[PDB]
């Protein structure tokens, strides 16, 4: 079921090619082109699916990323600031997404704000190196994490919505 579930989620996300990290100069510049193209296609797909759920940008070097994600539940829209650094051993090593404002509020987070994914994620990423990039990190990592953790925080009453939906 795991392979089909992955296929269903990632099939229209552009696959990445270049096995290069932030200290790899011209090859890193090339990897960043692939990252940006994969991300923009993923965003376009999300818009078409009425699920435009994140924005991301980086510094000039492409080593530090920041943005926002949105989560809708019972006609209320929640917004969270997100960030991550690119590991030196990327794309082998997946970046650690952080949602620092949630620090302490959930057990599925490391001290500091880095989200704690299930044990299934790292092996899935590893099997696919270097095909997965930041768009896949969002779709396979952060997305599913929000779908469990945010409803839990809502029921505990420890976060508040940004806006209502009609
Ligand atoms: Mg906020």
């Amino acid at each position: 079921m795991a392979d089909e579930a992955t296929r269903r989620v990632v099939s229209e996300i552009p696959v990445l090619k270049t096995n290069a990290g932030p200290r790899d100069r011209e090859l890193w510049v090339q990897r960043l082109k692939e990252e940006y193209q994969s991300l923009i296609r993923y965003v376009e797909n999300n818009k078409n699916a009425d699920n435009d759920w994140f924005r991301l940008e980086s510094n000039k070097e492409g080593t530090r990323w920041f943005g926002k994600c949105w989560y809708i539940h019972d006609l209320l829209k929640y917004e969270f600031d997100i960030e991550f650094d690119i590991p030196i051993t990327y794309p082998t090593t997946a970046p650690e997404i952080a949602v620092p404002e949630l620090d302490g509020k959930t057990a599925k987070m490391y001290r500091g704000g880095k989200i704690c994914l299930t044990d299934h994620f790292k092996p899935l990423w590893a099997r696919n190196v270097p095909k997965f990039g930041l768009a896949h990190l969002m779709a396979l990592g952060l997305g599913p994490w929000l779908a469990v953790e945010i409803p839990d925080l809502i029921q505990k009453g420890v976060i508040q919505h940004k806006e209502k939906c009609n």
